[PDB]
């Protein structure tokens, strides 16, 4: 309730937001797990059917210099692969993206489509590693597209096209040898309408690669458990879907699964720790950026606080049980 | 290997067999479960992929005398689990409950055409055909006497709506399509599920559905390879590389069919059914001996075959009961044409 403003204040230590989050982790686990497999399964199946009763996505801008501080060279807004705790944020971005390339079976000369390309992390990585490829990225953000185009000029890249559109409404009669959808489906609800649409963009014998945060076992809409659930109200003021690792297996009407992998929650957990450290290491430069963009020192402090809590809360949540609760799922599809 | 001989000569008590099986399941569980999800998933995906490079089924005198099945199995001769809504539910009731459950989850309606793959002695074929006089039910079997048994049930019950095709499902070809297809305890005999589901899916009519029930472990899948050199159960019961599916392995075989629904049922149900079989066998052991002595021509072969059946029932009752029935269990999957 009034709990947050005390922290916008700076009144509980990290250690105690960490402790609040563990309480919410456990209450979500208690809610989600069932005494028998018959129930566990019935609840996932029932949950998938209800997703087919929704819209594809809710019908609903971070300053670039702040992202240059928090994210890493590549402006990758999504997890890295950490071989160690000694892996740097920026090695982790590159590692995870080569992992994508290997699992999606990217080859030089393929046409490639990057749905929700953001600041072009993967779009620029693919385009530089395979100059024979023609890479098309889709974003609904003019700021992101002009930034990416600015990098293409800089690095001297001529194999990159950026279409400005809502993926939800994008229509084309061009098909692509490979399609990427990394951390997009977190923004979707009717997985069935989304995969149906994307499937018509897949070329003959093409592949769609999808990566999504998930719980290992159960799925759910972000809506408070208790009266005491601050974290959903605060982190997510516009409801969205935390998927489960296996839930896209139930959405194979227009695409078929070729391969399926998961990665431990330690990877996003580590990533979020690096985001928090870089934030706090440059905290003064961050306050200046936020004052300029948001117009006041108070509203700036509100956003710095939001981001620290986001990183703190989610680093803890994904570390749960050595990363074996919330985690990453990767799915390779072909058409039809 | 000399274990078996002393079993067959009636040394090793039922509790020793039960204890042996417990050891065997704990090795299987410890072989199968992995310390991380990424490994667990990788085991399963990799095992699924390897199935796609196999035969649909292995190629093959191991038929069961029919009077023995009348004793062991129960009124409809269902050779697959019953549903026990309790421990007071009888064998005969479990069969009818389970088969009504099939009729509801597969959405059967009067007048539909129905194909029953691997119909056995026709438990489901006859139950559906007696329940829905407007349906035409086609059963497929590779067994001459299973087909002749069913056509005689049709004579006795005065059903004109049942047709049995004598054929190997793996090789059968037809241009007919059906509103409803059943495959109950059939994929336990299959290896390449992909090739199997491809063939079958051509038999599904427009808006038709396919209902598959299979035994499985909850999490991981494997072939019956012996685990170590202490493993007697595997090549005693399965000497033919059959496959133990996992509850979700068919989610990875959706190239020609799409999942409409997916359920599991506790291993308690198959556990109690095997117990029921064992009781009826023991309660009629003299008649069983006679039936086997007659049909296999030996006192020796007869004891070997009674032993095998009792071991099979004791061991599988134990395995399916493991951890309150939450390890090995039943999976039911409903598919539409893709
Ligand atoms: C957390 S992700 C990051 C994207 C990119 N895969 C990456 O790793 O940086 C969110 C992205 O999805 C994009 N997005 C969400 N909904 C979209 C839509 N309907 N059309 C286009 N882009 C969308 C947003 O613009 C944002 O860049
Ligand atoms: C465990 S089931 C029992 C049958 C029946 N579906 C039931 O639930 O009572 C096994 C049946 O599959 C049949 N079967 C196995 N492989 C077959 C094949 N390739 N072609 C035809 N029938 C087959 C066998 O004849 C056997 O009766």
């Amino acid at each position: 309730a009034n709990l947050i403003k005390r922290i916008e204040h700076g009144e509980v230590s990290d250690e105690e937001i960490r402790g609040m989050m563990k309480i919410q982790v456990q209450k979500r686990l208690k809610w989600g797990y069932k005494p028998t497999h018959e129930q566990q399964l019935a609840q996932l199946v029932t949950f998938a059917q209800s997703l087919k009763g929704m819209e594809m996505a809710e019908e609903v801008e971070i300053p670039l210099p702040f992202l240059h501080i928090m994210c890493g060279k590549t402006l990758k807004f999504s997890p890295g692969y950490f071989k160690d705790e000694s892996t740097t944020l920026d090695e982790s971005e590159v590692y995870m993206m080569d992992l994508y390339c290997e699992r999606a079976q990217i080859k030089d000369g393929q046409s490639i489509l990057d749905l929700g390309c953001g600041h072009g992390s993967l779009t620029l990585h693919v385009a530089q590693k395979y100059r024979g490829c023609k890479v098309t990225g889709i974003t609904n953000s003019v700021s992101q597209k002009e930034f990416i185009m600015d990098q293409c000029k800089k690095l001297d890249l001529s194999n990159v096209e950026i279409i400005l559109e809502d993926v939800t409404k994008f229509e084309t009669e061009i098909t692509y040898d490979r399609i990427f959808a990394v951390a997009l489906i977190e923004h979707m609800k009717n997985y069935e309408l989304f995969l149906k649409k994307v499937s018509t963009w897949i070329a003959q014998d093409g592949l769609l690669f999808v990566e999504h945060h998930c719980h290992k076992v159960f799925a759910y809409q972000y809506e408070p458990l208790d009266e005491d659930d601050w974290y959903t109200e605060y982190i997510f003021p516009g409801t969205l879907v935390m998927s489960s690792s296996s839930i896209l297996l139930y959405f194979q009407e227009d695409v078929s699964v070729v391969n399926h992998w998961t990665l431990s929650g330690k990877h996003p957990s580590l990533g979020f720790k690096q985001w928090l450290k870089r934030l706090d290491d440059n905290i003064d430069e961050v306050k200046e950026i936020f004052e300029s963009f948001y117009g006041s020192k108070e509203k700036a402090m509100k956003f710095i606080t939001y981001w620290r809590v986001f990183c703190i809360a989610h680093s803890q949540m994904y570390s749960t049980n050595n990363g074996e609760e919330w985690m990453l799922s990767q799915v390779l599809f072909k058409k039809k």
